[PDB]
């Protein structure tokens, strides 16, 4: 209908604008199709996800130089290292995102991972790079949706 | 269309990602199909209606055990009542929704109400129940969209 | 479609109840169909408009009494000069907004502009009345989108 394309018009200008406000506002960083946001709270990897999860969204996982990026710079803005989506493999040193699928792409910190099966979890540090860590830390609690 | 659907597709994700970041950060609380949220200012009856109704929404009124319970963490995260959208009927006792309704679901707090017709509003303790009040008190507005 | 008037009117609460909470919240002002909102920020002309370009907005600048007085509340709000999306031609004098249309509607204070081509920006006094300046100033960031 030529009433529904107007309709629409209006609708996907209104979602521009939302969407502008929150990120003019630094609430949450947009990259391709991906939105990444925290709540600004230190917690430890269950926790994280189930934050995440209840928004309506997952515990952010970078597959891209760009998504870490921006992963990374949300790190920087509150110092502190963040839990991503993934978990070590029955083999140690391989890892898996949380539905299953092996990692891809990947920014391990020289050396890493070298936790030999007793650190499942992986941290970022504040540079972007990746460390294999023990789930129980409290760290920055950062969402993708 | 097959390029409507898709058109939907994006727009539907984009809304789920605002909706989540909102969410996340603690600015709304969602229940079903409705909207809580709050400016965090406590002010009368009035000016919460004018807040409400300014912003796209409608003072807040809960109509089930769930919605109750959103309003009462709202109440108690800013440590003050709310006033909740309703008012007494002409016959003390009985009150209705502000469309004119009658009020189905209460949660009076015991012995509540017994204002005998001098207390027109209704306010929420921080534990959820209600009470009749007067309308001239500054409550958290919380506001229904 | 049935089903695609229904998913249209979801959509459409959605996004009134998104639109809301930030509303509610002070995060953004809406005047017909334009959203005005800062990231608090005072920065120079430059930087302005990379900061809601970034945001998918543009710099803010009013072309009716009412978005005028939008744009002033926010600078009365934090206290702070705005700079306007418009600059100035090669005749002294004459105003064109960035994408080179001439400025219509207009509120200069009483003597403005007088920069004899020397100021090229334009920006909003507090009470709303607007100063042709240098672009160099540190100036309340407001986007528009
Ligand atoms: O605290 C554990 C942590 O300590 C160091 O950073 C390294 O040995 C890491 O590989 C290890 O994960
Ligand atoms: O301040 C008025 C308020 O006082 C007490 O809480 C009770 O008597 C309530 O029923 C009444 O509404
Ligand atoms: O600082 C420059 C500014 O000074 C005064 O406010 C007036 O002369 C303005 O016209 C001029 O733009
Ligand atoms: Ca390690
Ligand atoms: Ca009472
Ligand atoms: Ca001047
Ligand atoms: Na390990
Ligand atoms: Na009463
Ligand atoms: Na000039």
């Amino acid at each position: 209908d030529e009433e529904l394309q107007t309709e629409l018009y209006e609708i996907k200008h209104q979602i521009l604008q939302t969407m502008g406000v929150l990120s003019l506002q630094g609430s949450m960083l947009s990259v391709g199709d991906k939105v990444f946001s925290t709540n600004g709270q230190s917690v430890n990897f269950d926790t994280i996800k189930e934050m995440c999860t209840r928004a309506g969204g997952n515990i952010a996982v970078p597959r891209t130089p760009e998504e870490n990026e921006a992963i990374a710079s949300i790190a920087k803005k509150y110092n502190n290292y963040v839990y991503l989506g993934m978990i070590e493999d029955q083999t140690p040193g391989d890892f898996h995102y949380l539905d299953g699928a092996s990692v891809s792409y990947t920014n391990w910190y020289p050396g890493e991972p070298r936790g030999q099966g007793k650190e499942k979890c992986v941290e970022m540090y504040t540079d972007g790079t990746w460390n294999d860590r023990g789930c129980l830390q409290y760290r920055l609690a950062v969402c993708e949706f």
